[PDB]
């Protein structure tokens, strides 16, 4: 069974995709960007932007019968790898106890010209 | 069991990889590029190029006992994010009913200097 | 059950992540870079750098009750796609018999300004 996930506490998915999709115990979360649930961009520091991305992921996971503690793998895409040090401070605050596998890469550009995008693969609770 | 997949209706894999690999109900499809099954590049619009990538994915999925409707997650890599609007028109045509999770990023370069690469994770029918 | 993996025969993970994480038969390996297990960068040819990345992945897999022969999907990120030909020679040497699915993309930058990063998804033996 493939089950799409929708929450009002993350920016809405466009017509062609879902915020997350569940398949046999796994939860695949779409790449989250620094936008509020009302679909407005977060302006400010990378730290503020990272915190929004984390809240977006967390809320989609909660709707997926999952949580940060059930994440298996995180992929981080940064528009500028110079921002990695700052991003990592926020990342470490969230993954203080649970330590999923991770990959981080510097990309040329991201949707809507944002500074970061983060996708996650998790398991159901 | 890990089962490699081969179809003559997508560009052939090189010696070191498989077009797709199956593992416990999941199908992992290699990143598909805008090349025809005869291994020639598609020249033309991003729309034409995206349509070829979609046909490549669809045909590999069919050989994998899967289909577009069984996709869990799509990752789109674009050489230029300015092409995203055009790409999205084609994407939305295919994912008109089934809405997998998605991530899209702008990369510096792609194999054989192509404009787009798309990988997919699916489940068996 | 989510089980983190640690080996002394790959560069140590930082505090916020694990070298690999196991979840229901799958092993998700963090993106490996050309650093030795003593956390020093490999200087030299792309071939030498690729060989180090391969040894890092192999050793994490071994600690994960897996191996190269149990890999389902490989994602290769290169800081310069001009290095792909050279990388591929090393890749083909390792995947001489087992042929997982693969995606390869050229990125803007990688952690610690390295030339390549490779992540892998595998199954347990």
């Amino acid at each position: 069974t493939l089950t799409p996930v929708s929450t009002k506490l993350a920016p809405p998915a466009a017509a062609s995709y879902s915020q997350a999709m569940k398949a046999n115990n796994f939860v695949y979360v779409s790449g989250q960007i620094p936008y509020t649930p009302d679909n407005k961009p977060v302006q400010g520091s990378i730290s503020e932007k990272a915190e929004q991305v984390f809240q977006n992921v967390k809320n989609i996971l909660a709707e997926s019968n999952s949580s940060l503690d059930n994440i298996v793998k995180v992929n981080v895409f940064l528009a500028d790898m110079k921002n990695f040090a700052e991003f990592n401070s926020v990342y470490a605050k969230h993954f203080h106890t649970h330590k999923p596998a991770r990959s981080c890469v510097g990309v040329a550009s991201l949707p809507l010209n944002v500074d970061l995008e983060m996708e996650v693969i998790a398991v159901e609770k």
